[PDB]
């Protein structure tokens, strides 16, 4: 699924992650814009053999599992493939638990580069909530 900007943010909403560890929603959504473009079935596969799956591109070598990931983690404790879902409750419940890890949105390279610091309430402006 490919979600519209205010649709996602509704969505990311209630499923909790407005001010989840004090990231304001507006920061999830420009993640997701800039990991996936919102689309739910975002794949890609990195030079190290692991795979970002999904609307945050949740990374096989430490948060799931896809059998192709030498050494690798499932700390999320889920398939890959749940992360493609149309329903992002998965996706949501992995990253809440990869953003208290201690390094916050950072392990979001695309969150450090293109959304810190920026006005990431803009991604949410005009939106229903
Ligand atoms: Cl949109
Ligand atoms: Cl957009
Ligand atoms: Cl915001
Ligand atoms: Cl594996
Ligand atoms: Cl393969
Ligand atoms: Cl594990
Ligand atoms: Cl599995
Ligand atoms: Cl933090
Ligand atoms: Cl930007
Ligand atoms: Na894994
Ligand atoms: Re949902
Ligand atoms: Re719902
Ligand atoms: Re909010
Ligand atoms: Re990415
Ligand atoms: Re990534
Ligand atoms: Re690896
Ligand atoms: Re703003
Ligand atoms: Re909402
Ligand atoms: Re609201
Ligand atoms: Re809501």
């Amino acid at each position: 699924k490919v979600f519209g900007r205010c649709e996602l943010a509704a969505a990311m909403k209630r499923h909790g992650l407005d001010n989840y560890r004090g990231y304001s929603l507006g920061n999830w959504v420009c993640a997701a814009k800039f990991e996936s473009n919102f689309n739910t079935q975002a794949t890609n596969r990195n030079t190290d053999g692991s795979t970002d799956y999904g609307i945050l591109q949740i990374n096989s070598r430490w948060w799931c599992n896809d059998g192709r990931t030498p050494g690798s983690r499932n700390l999320c404790n889920i398939p890959c493939s749940a992360l493609l879902s149309s329903d992002i409750t998965a996706s949501v419940n992995c990253a809440k638990k990869i953003v208290s890890d201690g390094n916050g949105m950072n392990a979001w390279v695309a969150w450090r580069n293109r959304c810190k610091g920026t006005d990431v309430q803009a991604w949410i402006r005009g939106c229903r909530l």
